[PDB]
């Protein structure tokens, strides 16, 4: 029920998910909160992606092992174990960026997104056309 244009990358090495909106890296803190930081030396922005079904992925903190997930009210959180809230549809956008749609809430187009102030967007507040949802996976230092 969504297009199937996929990004060219692979999942061999960990990545940093850089958000073009405000230049923040997606971050999954030890206590389970999720947000973004411009500090490249932070130890909780190193994320390992893994291919599950076709076009689906898990996004996991290499530092804490937590999985990125979006809850029933659209809030991103770090989950200790993988569940249906941790699967995201990884797609290419504007022929260049990576976007991640909550598989569980794909019908409502709830994306992973960071605001300019570095706070995560809630699912329902996201939508195609925002810069908040555009990511560029960068190699880890």
């Amino acid at each position: 029920h969504h297009h199937f244009n996929l990004p060219p990358g692979n999942y061999k090495k960990p990545k940093l998910l850089y958000c073009s909106n405000g230049g923040h890296f997606l971050r999954i803190l030890p206590d389970g909160t999720v947000d973004g930081t411009r500090d490249r030396s932070d130890q909780h922005i190193q994320l390992q992606l893994s291919a599950e079904g076709g076009g689906e992925v898990y996004i996991k903190s290499t530092e804490t092992g937590q999985y990125l997930a979006m809850d029933t009210d659209g809030l991103l959180y770090g989950s200790q174990t993988p569940n249906e809230e941790c699967l995201f549809l990884e797609r290419l956008e504007e022929n260049h960026y990576n976007t991640y749609i909550s598989k569980k809430h794909a019908e409502k187009n709830w994306f992973v997104g960071l605001k300019k102030n570095g706070s995560c967007k809630r699912g329902p507040r996201t939508h195609y056309g925002q810069k908040a949802i555009l990511f560029l996976p960068l190699p880890v230092s």
